[PDB]
RNA sequence: UCCCCACGCGUGUGGGGA
């Protein structure tokens, strides 16, 4: 098959982008309607994440699909968004690559069923190179430790938990960015697992795993 | 975080979503 990368710029003026700059159940559905039909029928994975921001620069949301995106959809103006670029990734075994992941390292505690967020590095750590191997992914080792950093490591606001008449505990997701190096291993399952995403939060704008020289 | 589904002789795994 092929994917699709698409930049948006979002102006800080417009109410809408500030609105889904907010909260991502909003972002997450102004982004789901450039790819709706797609998304209705199964044929979508929807990945997007919203780069650090480097000052004065405008909030960048980078966005993947596995099908053309329409971002028609979009009001003016919402965004300076530049034609999305079909994406064909060319991956050999060996290959070295550098990683961008925000994502959630979890497990589901077999004590009492709930999906809690691990809590140190290591764990972290651990988390990514599990997902990476068994995605077939190298994570590359440097001379000393692993070739990985965590840029940071934050709350994630989500949404508040519905209380009678009074609000109540807020709901969000430990939200750790990943920056590293890593080898191609299995070429199609490495595949696999760009076109699918790595790990929990997807629809917050967890799991997007961007890889380039 | 909070919920849902699919599994598990492994101090759990994977998928979706708000």
């Amino acid at each position: 098959g092929a994917m699709w990368l698409t930049k948006l710029v979002l102006n800080p003026a417009s109410r809408a982008a500030r609105r889904d700059l907010a909260n991502p159940y909003e972002m997450h559905r102004t982004l789901s309607k450039a790819v709706s039909r797609a998304l209705e029928e199964g044929r979508e994975r929807l990945l997007w994440r919203l780069e650090p921001a480097r000052g004065l620069e405008p909030p960048v949301v980078l966005v993947q699909t596995l099908t053309e995106p329409d971002w028609s959809v979009l009001d003016e103006g919402y965004a300076q968004v530049f034609p999305p670029k079909p994406f064909h990734p060319a991956l050999k075994p060996g290959q070295r690559l550098r990683f961008r992941l925000r994502a959630n390292p979890a497990k589901r505690l077999a004590a009492t069923g709930k999906r809690v967020a691990l809590k140190t590095p290591a764990e972290k750590v651990a988390w990514l190179e599990r997902r990476l191997e068994e995605g077939g992914f190298r994570l590359l080792e440097g001379e000393r430790g692993p070739w990985v950093q965590i840029l940071q490591d934050t709350f994630l606001e989500v949404r508040r938990k519905k209380d009678g008449e009074e609000a109540g505990k807020l709901l969000q997701v430990q939200a750790v960015l990943f920056e590293g190096r890593l080898e191609v291993v299995d070429p199609e399952r490495a595949l696999a697992t760009l076109r699918r995403g790595v790990g929990p939060g997807k629809a917050l704008g967890l799991g997007l795993l961007s890889v380039a020289p």
